[PDB]
C-alpha cells in the first residue's frame, strides 16, 4: 500500500539484498532518526504508492550503504591511521555554484572527492586507470546507463554517472541524518528533529568513510561539498578543526522559484501534499534556517577558514575565483591543476509566494 515500512523491515531488506548484518553500533543515532523520518513519511508526507515505493528504496539503500562502510572497515582497519589535513568544504542553496565549485577544485590532481560509485559502494578507491575493468564500478556504471537510455531525465529521479564527484548525503545517510529529505517530501516533524540534532557522531562517521575510500590517496587534499554543511558547521569544525570552507552565494529571491521547480520536477507523482504552495513553504523554512544556522555558527570560527563566492563572480571568471580561493587559503595552485580545471515555465506564484515573500525570508541571508 501507501506504507513505507518499518524499522525492522527495512533492516531486512538490506540483510536480504548483500548478505550482511552487522550494522555497527549506535553511536551516530541512526536508529532515532530513521524512526522520527518513518513517522513523519507516514503521517505528513502524503505519499503515494509511488511515493512509498520510492521512499522504501531509498531508505533500504542507505542501510545497504551502512552495511557496506562497516564491512569496509572490517576489511580495511588500517584506515583509522589516514590523517585527513586541511580538507575542503563547499557549501550553500542549489542553483548557487555548488556544483561548477566542486568539479573545479575537485578536479586539482592533487586533491581527491567523493566518487559516485565509491559512495554508492564505500571501499577504497582503486587506481583510475583500474575503473573500466572493475567489476563493481562496471556494475554500477551499468546501471546508469541502462535507467539514462529509459528515460532521458525529467519526471522523476536523476541519476549520476559513476566517475562524477557526488555530495556528502550519500554518506551521510548511512546515519539517517540528512537535510535532503525535507527537501524531496514534506516532513515537517523531521526537519524539526534534525534542527535539534547534534550532528557531530554524523560527520564522525562521515570521516571514518573518508579515511576508508580515501585508504589509497592519503596524500591528497579531500574536497567535499553538501547542503548539510550550512547546518552542521559546528559538527563540521569539530571533526575537521582545520577546515577550509567555501560558500557560494547568490540573492535567493532569484532562485527559489527555480530551486521548488526541481524538487517539483524530482518528485512528481510521489506525494499529494509535496506539491505547488507546500514546497515553497517547506524550502523557504529549510533554506533560511540553512543560511541562517551557518551565519551564527561561523562567527566563533577563524575566519582565515572561510570563504565567500558570489556566484556572478564565479561565472564570469571560474579560474581566476578559483585561484584566489588557493591564494586565500594559501594554496599553491599548480599548472596540471589549471589544466584539469580548464577542462513550460515556472514562477513564484506557482509556489505561493511573491518576491517580497523571499526577499523578506532572507533579508541579511
Amino acid at each position: 500500500r501507501k506504507d513505507v515500512a518499518t524499522v525492522d523491515e527495512l533492516h531486512a531488506s538490506a540483510t536480504k539484498l548483500v548478505g550482511l548484518d552487522d550494522f555497527g553500533t549506535d553511536d551516530d543515532n541512526y536508529r532515532e532518526a530513521l524512526g522520527v523520518l518513518l513517522d513523519a513519511y507516514q503521517g505528513e508526507a502524503g505519499l503515494t504508492v509511488l511515493g512509498s515505493k520510492m521512499n522504501r528504496f531509498f531508505l533500504r539503500g542507505a542501510l545497504v550503504a551502512r552495511l557496506l562502510s562497516q564491512s569496509a572497515w572490517k576489511q580495511y582497519p588500517e584506515h583509522v591511521d589516514v590523517a585527513i589535513k586541511r580538507p575542503i568544504f563547499v557549501t550553500g542553496l542549489v542553483r548557487t555554484g555548488t556544483t561548477a565549485l566542486h568539479r573545479l577544485l575537485g578536479a586539482d590532481p592533487a586533491h581527491q572527492g567523493l566518487h559516485m560509485w565509491l559512495a554508492e559502494y564505500p571501499q577504497p578507491r582503486p587506481p583510475r586507470e583500474t575503473w573500466e575493468s572493475n567489476p563493481l564500478y562496471r556494475q554500477l556504471d551499468a546501471d546508469f546507463t541502462q535507467h539514462h537510455a529509459e528515460n532521458p531525465g525529467y519526471t522523476g529521479l536523476h541519476f549520476m554517472a559513476a566517475y562524477e564527484l557526488e555530495e556528502c548525503w550519500q554518506l551521510l545517510r548511512q546515519s539517517l541524518h540528512s537535510v535532503s529529505y525535507e527537501a524531496l517530501a514534506h516532513v515537517p516533524s523531521y526537519a524539526d528533529w534534525l534542527s535539534r540534532q547534534d550532528w557531530t557522531p554524523s560527520y564522525c562517521r562521515h570521516r571514518r568513510n573518508l579515511q576508508l575510500i580515501g585508504l589509497n590517496d592519503a596524500e591528497k587534499r579531500w574536497v567535499l561539498k553538501n547542503p548539510s554543511h550550512l547546518f552542521a558547521l559546528d559538527a563540521l569544525m569539530a571533526t575537521y578543526p582545520d577546515a577550509l570552507v567555501v560558500q557560494t552565494h547568490r540573492p535567493v529571491e532569484t532562485i527559489m522559484a527555480s530551486m521548488c521547480s526541481l524538487a517539483q520536477h524530482t518528485t512528481e507523482g510521489w506525494s499529494t501534499k509535496f506539491v505547488g504552495a507546500q514546497i515553497g513553504a517547506d524550502a523557504m523554512d529549510t533554506w533560511s534556517r540553512g543560511l541562517e544556522r551557518f551565519n551564527a555558527a561561523r562567527a566563533k570560527y577563524d575566519s582565515a577558514q572561510f570563504y565567500d563566492v558570489d556566484y556572478h563572480d564565479l561565472i564570469a571568471d571560474p579560474l581566476g575565483t578559483v585561484a584566489d580561493i588557493y591564494r586565500h587559503f594559501g594554496l599553491t595552485l599548480s599548472d596540471e591543476a589549471r589544466q584539469a580545471m580548464t577542462t513550460h515555465s515556472y514562477s513564484l506564484a506557482d509556489y505561493g509566494l511573491t518576491v517580497e515573500m523571499v526577499k523578506e525570508r532572507f533579508a541579511g541571508l
